[PDB]
């Protein structure tokens, strides 16, 4: 059933997606799921052992590799982590269903915790390029919603305070910030960046909030972690060259992947 | 002709809709129309004597009973109130046309007065669950408009001071506020609520402004009445539980319906 | 290939448009392009000699005359200015592709400079109807983007400082301001206008920022100039009558056409 055909039940496609994953990986259920965003592609390498790789295009509802990872905990029990292959942005024009399909598919596999990551611009000068930041809340500015009916979900604590405390048990120095989602793909003008600050954002980017909303609706607990690609337009007096942004991003690789691995164990 | 098809003239469907109503009800023209939002469902029981009921799905352009009520005034004169059967929200994705069809239809029956009610979240701590609030102005945050083409409607006084003054005759204590409309169906996070306050809203909800813009365009006089379902996210340190909100909503029922009934007679 | 079909490549239609123009006008390439907004219809009559007029509906992708003008410079050299036909607005419902097609056609003829003009509402009382204002930056509030993929374009200086310097050589008294685009077609309510000032806007309208984004993606230097049609709702304690607004705009005609004529020669 095509996800973009309005008559299709997106959750039925999620179910079929999960089933496909259960039999292609041999894992009956996953416990947590991760979405690797810009700057986070190598960040799942230290998480544990890869149990299976599933070309994403072969999973119902999508269209590079989805990974099933076994995570060893302190007490010897294990966890299965679903690492989603790639991510669909609103600016690709495929509709909001394709954007949150990965999240609904993860919840259908039985996952309870969702770790959303992204690359983004920061409005706070203390957080230079390469700095990871925990999301405390968000402002969705895309004028779009992933929910399609009379939906009763409370979004008072989208980003689980429980998980934010855990992250702080792992690294007490991570700051927290409100993230604003712009439709994109073009970046914000200095006036739009001042606008976001006046509205209460510390970070701007192009994803995550619709995924968080869909996660909550499916009852997932959410941990959001941004990597500041660099300071947003007009924030820095002397803005970083593109080469500099890339290098600062690279050099954050080890830290960032050690953080997800430690967090995945709790 | 399907309201859906871009070629179709929405106003001609509304014309057919009024003609059907006049014929099905026996009432050649209506004087006022009421749209009952969340929590206002039975608020039209004291309006007057039901003259007719029309299965809404049988009226051109719709797809629940629409009622024609005889309102009896002080000086024995009578008015006919059109109580529209259903309401189509923007978040259902049926297009902005289906959202304002009821308003354009009321205009075509010749009802010059439109009473728009809704349920919303309040930002003012003085207005707890159950408080009816008069709309003094609005902020449309849906990035949508019900008008197609070069239709330059002046929205300087969308909500008629004249009608607010009459509302104050029935209850001089009613407060007034600026309502902000988000696309929905989800509610706002505490950060979005704070943003709404910064922008100047006192109330947040998910309907009404598109309807109010189309009403003006048709030359209707509009009364907007919001029912605070409860304080919005992060406004109260002591949030009411879902059961309490429902209960508070039920208890306002009587007050609320006496209010419309009195306002309807003027 | 209809621009309308998602499959069509917009830029290929732009190429066709441009080859068509070069042929119909005999001008191999143009150097600059101008879009005349509301209040600017007669402001290109002093630009230079009209080399050719092309009915717009005849150029690939459009659907009321486009003109190729010869600009004689001080040193005896010449330039060819492409003066675009009307302008397609977002509120017309034909999609973002149709809105920025003129800009991409211009780029395709080789133009390196784009002058965008519009008529807008002002929020600064020091700028009465008739005041032309240079655009220093903008705030796009339509929740749309003309870019279709990971088009990672920098908007840190959408409105060229070079061009604002030159405009200032012609008339050093021109002020600069931040422009906010609303989808329209309805005008803003006094609450919405207050909202725009809180967000940092000095001017509100319904066009331009999408065209500006598409122009910068194509590498054009952009000059934006607004003509305040009048004060936005609630700004003026004393609202101008229609007669006044119209007369203020006509009184501005000479000043505006002289401005572009002088700028066009640099
Ligand atoms: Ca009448």
């Amino acid at each position: 059933p095509p996800l973009d055909d309005p008559a299709t039940d997106p959750f039925l496609v999620a179910r079929a997606a999960a089933d496909h994953i259960a039999q292609a990986t041999g894992v009956e259920g996953h416990d947590m799921a991760l979405v690797l965003g810009s700057g986070w592609g190598g960040a799942a390498e230290l998480l544990g052992e890869v149990v299976a790789e599933v070309p994403t295009h072969e999973i119902p509802g999508f269209s590079s590799v989805t990974r099933s990872i076994r995570v060893e905990r302190a007490d010897g029990s294990v966890r299965h982590a679903l690492v989603l292959g790639s991510r669909t942005h609103l600016y690709e024009g495929k509709g909001v269903r394709a954007v949150v399909h990965g999240v609904r598919t993860a919840a259908a596999t039985g996952a309870e915790t969702l770790i959303l990551t992204n690359g983004c611009g920061g409005l706070n000068q203390e957080w230079g390029a390469g700095t990871p930041v925990l999301l405390s809340d968000h402002i969705n500015l895309t004028a779009r919603s992933p929910l399609e009916g009379p939906t009763f979900v409370d979004l008072t604590d989208v980003y689980s305070p429980r998980l934010r405390e855990l992250a702080h048990r792992v690294d007490p120095t991570l700051p927290e910030g409100v993230y604003a989602q712009f439709p994109g793909p073009h970046y914000e003008t200095p006036a739009e960046v001042r606008m976001a600050g006046i509205l209460g954002a510390d970070l701007v980017g192009m994803s995550t909030t619709l995924e968080a909303i869909a996660a909550r609706h499916c009852g997932l607990e959410v941990l959001g972690v941004s990597l500041v690609t660099n300071l947003a337009a007009g924030i820095s007096p002397t803005p970083l060259s593109h080469a500099e942004v890339i290098e600062a991003g690279q050099a954050a690789g080890p830290r960032i992947s050690a953080l997800l691995a430690d967090i995945a164990k709790r």
